[PDB]
C-alpha cells in the first residue's frame, strides 16, 4: 500500500514523490490526472502520466472527447488507468496561466469524494499557475475522501509541510 506519507489531517496525507513512480510502485485503485478540458496530455503531471502508459492514456482520452466533447474545467471523467492504476479520474483544476476561474478549485477537488482513496497530484498547481499552498488548504477543506498527495518538487514540498496549518 501507500508508504512514506506525512498525515496532514484525518483523510489528507502528502509525500515527496513523482506520481508516476508512485503509481507504479502503488498501482493503486484510483490516480488522478491533472488535465485539461480537451484530455491533450502535453505536460506536467499530465504529460508524465501520459509518457508512462506509452501513449495510450492519450488514444483513450481522444476517442472519449470525439464521443463526448470537452470536460468543464472543475469537472471530471473516469477512464482507465492502463499500467499505472485500475482507474485514472481526470480533473480539470483551473489553469490560473489560461486565465481561468480560481474559484473553480473547490468544484474539481469535489470530484475526489466520488472515491474512497485516490493517488493525487495537487490541482491547478504546477504549469497550472495557482498557488499550490492555496490548492493544499482547499484539499484538505474540501475533500472527505482519503487522498494521499504526491508532490514532486522536494523544495515545494518542504514549504507546504512546513506552512500547513
Ligand atoms: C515526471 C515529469 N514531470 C512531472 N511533472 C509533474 C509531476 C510529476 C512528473 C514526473
Amino acid at each position: 500500500s501507500f508508504s512514506g506519507y506525512l498525515k496532514l489531517t484525518d483523510n489528507v496525507y502528502i509525500k515527496n514523490a513523482d506520481i508516476v513512480e508512485e503509481a507504479k510502485k502503488v498501482k493503486p485503485t484510483v490516480v488522478v490526472n491533472a488535465a485539461n478540458v480537451y484530455l491533450k496530455h502535453g505536460g506536467g503531471v499530465a504529460g508524465a502520466l501520459n509518457k508512462a502508459t506509452n501513449n495510450a492514456m492519450q488514444v483513450e482520452s481522444d476517442d472519449y472527447i470525439a464521443t463526448n466533447g470537452p470536460l468543464k474545467v472543475g469537472g471530471s471523467c473516469v477512464l482507465s488507468g492502463h499500467n499505472l492504476a485500475k482507474h485514472c479520474l481526470h480533473v480539470v483544476g483551473p489553469n490560473v496561466n489560461k486565465g481561468e476561474d480560481i474559484q473553480l478549485l473547490k468544484s474539481a477537488y469535489e470530484n475526489f469524494n466520488q472515491h474512497e482513496v485516490l493517488l493525487a497530484p495537487l490541482l491547478s498547481a504546477g504549469i497550472f499557475g495557482a498557488d499550490p499552498i492555496h490548492s493544499l488548504r482547499v484539499c484538505v477543506d474540501t475533500v472527505r475522501t482519503n487522498v494521499y498527495l504526491a508532490v514532486f518538487d522536494k523544495n515545494l514540498y518542504d514549504k507546504l509541510v512546513s506552512s500547513f496549518l
